[PDB]
């Protein structure tokens, strides 16, 4: 039941692109940047040249909680994304001196179940879980929003939706001791940002 997807058209739409930088930054600066970093924003988001393998699993109406203080629709979906996605960053290092640096993230790998809710001229992406999550293979997590005790307790047990992720940066010195705490940090941060801000109960909220 595969959903085909005009990736060229989507990839081009800058109403989205901006919307996801904004989503990234907004949520990124709720965090506690350590002492060796300042002025950490997302410069540029770039989608893959190639799309994810979208597969429709179900149609429902958008959850009541997608309603905020038909022609709407809400697709439950399998996302196999082994694509070539890239998020570009801006950062400052720190203490007798400051160096500006530049980073990419790549190799974003998710094989994952996910709600996609077009309502009021406005899309929401809430990732549910990794498809290989043990917590489905044993039932014990209700992932049907039909559908009582949907996402009930034991949601917190979920495995990471990020299956893999690459991150490189742009005299040597022991400053390389720091670009390695950072690349370590941004990863371990950026996983949390997905787990907490794009995975249900949260979501990305574009137009």
């Amino acid at each position: 039941m595969s959903v085909e997807i005009d990736w060229d058209n989507i990839r081009g739409d800058l109403s989205v692109n901006q919307g996801v930088k904004d989503f990234l930054n907004s949520r990124l600066q709720e965090f506690e940047l350590p002492s060796y970093v300042n002025n950490l924003k997302v410069t540029n988001f770039d989608l893959g040249t190639m799309p994810p393998n979208v597969i429709l699993k179900q149609m429902d109406d958008p959850l009541d909680e997608f309603y905020s203080y038909n022609t709407d629709v809400q697709l439950l979906v399998e996302l196999d994304y082994k694509g070539d996605m890239s998020i570009e960053l801006s950062a400052d290092l720190v203490q007798f001196m400051i160096l500006p640096v530049k980073l990419r993230i790549s190799d974003i790998g998710m094989h994952c179940l996910c709600l996609l809710a077009y309502l009021k001229k406005q899309l929401f992406i809430s990732f549910l879980c990794d498809v290989s999550d043990p917590l489905l293979e044993n039932d014990k997590l209700q992932v049907d929003p039909s559908g009582p005790n949907f996402m009930g307790k034991r949601a917190l047990e979920r495995i990471s939706l990020i299956r893999n992720i690459k991150i490189h940066t742009e005299g040597e010195g022991s400053v390389l001791r720091s670009v390695g705490k950072l690349e370590e940090f941004l990863v371990d941060l950026f996983r949390n940002l997905i787990r907490k801000e794009a995975a249900w109960p949260s979501w990305i909220d574009l137009d």
